């Protein structure tokens, strides 16, 4: 049971805090340079560690130049670019014996149901899921619907068909993004199943008052825990911030 | 001869009842908030058993979880999305060697002839049809003609190709929408010839009465029986609805 | 000599008839409404039989429920529907090696040169020439010219370039369609140089007489036969006009 | 080294003359007409004997059904037809360890440089050029820029930018269209270095004379010689003006 | 570790010279007319070991036929042209396993972060990223943001993130475009990490000058050095000017 190891590597205290770092390729190197030590992967491990998180995210370029085995890694196998124009696509660059061998103990992968290309990440989908079986290592899917008919990716069905499709794919873990309220949110969580729902950290918040009250909702909502990246890294007072969300998390 | 294969483990009465639940995928939730229970697939499972039906039809991520080997199950193969506006296509996110692996004692795979991708469906249902004949398990055609100049999906001239070409491409067993009348439908499953037709089930319609009479009508002409997942699940009283199904086609 | 083998199955006579039956996927059920047992393949192979024919040509779900060794097999390996509307493509559905398996003496396969996807169904039948080699099975192209530049698709031009291509591609027995006049006829043929030439059935005639005129005329071309469909099984009095046929060509 | 082998085989005197024979899928056969016996693949290799020439280019067909080993044989793996109207590309419709069987001494292949499908064809060529180096077999390219900004094919920087385009992909031998003068024909001649260079025959000229003029600047420039096809199977005095050609190149 | 073995042998010194030559076939032979002995592949590896440079990178086929082992070689997998017009793509005309081979020392491969293909490079440097390390070559990037939202590519922001983007998908050492100042190149070479940075060289500048003040800006941002191609081999004093840039470089 996949789901049942991803609990036990990135959820020990029953709740997930995931520090991510796929926003070098997804984003770029600009949001960086509000606290430029967030451009150094050795800097993003000794705040997992020192936070006290459960994992971080890293696609395979930094995982090999960098990862140390000192907290857990989820390898990220597919990414592409804000400089992209056409139908939203994300292709794999690295496959999950390749992630074994970089220390890996799960892998994630992107959707975006709507987008013209769904099919092509859907057929991709199923070889990494395949594989994820071969080699014992959970599937954590970032599922973001995009393109087709979505207009309001934070909408409540639109979320809710997020958390579904996940499921139904054959997603161990998934990562969502916040509805703006526990009620709608709960659904999502819901349909999941017995699948546990993260939610997806999002660009920084004007106050840190925000993204608290974000947090408390979704565990409200009976969410496993929160993936965040630019929240955390992205603030000059980062380590006493994310201690801050350690307590709200593990300890609610 | 895996149309024999069929018959023998999902219509050991003469007739079948399959419980269809790929609609998370292919429509999303938001059609389990009239009934809650029913976004739980262990809820599905016991509903089929307790009616007393032949069959589920799940997703790879579905069967994996939840399937417990208490009704025989259908894997469906391929999967698309409301959300998506393009030409008509749904690839397979499961292969039939998995499937084989998840319990299920058949498969089954969506074709939209017509479709500007309809090429796309055939390539991959030749690999899938020779994997089903590797592996003995029956491959189940859903065959919903869309796209290109398709224009009234239930008209008869429409239902009858879906039907004749499950056939030549190898179908064990079909899935086709109903035209609303059995005389029409019935030569639909003439030219089905050898290989057994099932009802795909539909949107929840205005009264009960209004499906069974559906149900009614396709038996009249001669097919196997329905594939339903709305017109159960969808209902508050899905129990007591599904047991007046059995009653009807079995 | 997939050639020679070929000949000595299919035109053991010094001339070929061959019953076509791909019609259910490339049009549709709707024609075997004029002559209802046309849906039924077993009344197809029992009108093969009975007019002394050659050969039929089957769909690999066709041949899997249906074939009885009873008249030599082509499996044709591609089928497309009308109701799309892209540029014209048709995929196989079936392999060479389930083709044999199927009881196949020999296999087809359609092209569309002129397609915008010519290059997509040139580098599978690469594939399929190679594996009929192997498995040492003739292969029939039926050489449509279709979408590009093509606008009369019977130019005398056009059928004559489809007639060469085949050769080139390495058909070993071919199907075109008819110029409709016995001179501009034989060009294909004599371009076809030692493939021998099927004239393409077509739609049904207005009479009988037209389309024997029509036999007549591909014979003084020096072609080897033809591959007839809807002029035969389309009519109801199929058999007597079949034995009609045989006489004339035999 | 494997353009030290095409040498040996296909330039023994010095300089060679390849007979091109690829026009039947290329072009069609509407210019086999005013010498009918160019229809014929056996009166083609006749021609090329009885002149003294030192190879043929078959498609892999033509070779299958005709080839008799009695001129060497380049065997042209990719076709496309003038009836197709996209973005230029020719796939391959053959392999190279089938060309081997069917017994020659060499491979081509055609790229379009500029094409929309330029990525398809030196994707296709990678897996042929490496196939060329393990059966040891030279690999001709027809180098052609066609499509994107391509406008005038003989323009004299487009010409040296296909020569130079055929030797950086790995062509052992070339084969590209002449510019109409040897200055800047001899310029794709310094650019292509240690590949040797075939000028492309082109149409039928107005005179013999004008032909021969080309040939002679041709090798002014320095190239190896010529692949002819047109300029001599489409003339009523074939084999007269083939030996003219052997005098004036040998 | 691949960046250390790259560092080994292209960097001995503490800072790197690499002599590009894929013009060929990325723009063609026009520019070789300015300093014609740059045409013949001789002359470049004899001007790269008479400058004291550490390495040469060479498309496939200038490999094959001209490599003999002087100066180290970078193995460039993927060629475009000039003459195609769609968004931009580059594919592999070479494997890994043939690079290794022909002598290379590390692989070369282009992608373009925004094209509507970046997709179609991305999923090719996966297996060719794959190869690198089971060959134990150094995977050598040119990343070149091209298509979608970039229009300006040596703005700040887009030079930092072809960076950033060459380490996070697997690059061993990178080749990217001068923003034209120290400070926002250093930005760039920091968001790069531990993978070393060349400047890529660019079109011949208007004096020697304003090159070497590039090359200046280039090594104060704390880049390891250059790639350069025309601001060589195009200038008819190109021994003599890469001598000049040896010197500043080591």
């Amino acid at each position: 049971n996949l789901t049942e190891k991803f609990l036990r590597i990135f959820a020990r205290r029953g709740k997930s805090i995931i520090l991510a770092y796929d926003h070098g390729i997804e984003h770029g190197p600009a949001d960086f340079m509000d606290n430029p030590d967030s451009a150094d992967p050795e800097y993003i491990l000794r705040l997992a560690r020192d936070a006290g998180f459960d994992g971080v995210v890293f696609q395979r370029g930094i995982a090999e130049k960098y990862y140390d085995g000192s907290v857990p890694l989820i390898l990220k196998l597919n990414g592409k670019t804000t400089l992209y124009n056409g139908e939203p696509v994300s292709v794999a660059n690295c496959s999950v014996e390749e992630a074994v061998s970089l220390g890996a103990s799960a892998v994630g992968y992107t959707i975006y149901p709507g987008s013209g290309f769904e099919w092509k990440m859907f057929e991709e989908l199923a070889r990494i899921k395949r594989d994820a079986v071969k080699f014992d290592l959970p599937l954590v899917v970032w599922s973001y619907p995009r393109g087709g008919k979505v207009v309001n990716e934070t909408a409540p069905e639109i979320v809710a068909y997020a958390a579904r499709i996940a499921l139904e794919l054959g997603a161990d873990a998934m990562k969502i993004k916040y509805t703006g309220d526990p009620k709608t949110f709960s659904w999502a969580v819901k349909v999941a199943g017995k699948v546990p729902v993260l939610m997806s950290g999002g660009p920084k918040t004007k106050t840190e008052e925000d993204f608290l009250k974000q947090v408390e909702g979704v565990l409200e909502a009976g969410a496993l825990g929160i993936a965040v990246g630019r929240n955390v890294w992205q603030r000059r007072d980062a380590l006493k911030f994310a201690r801050a969300l350690a307590e709200l998390v593990y300890g609610g």
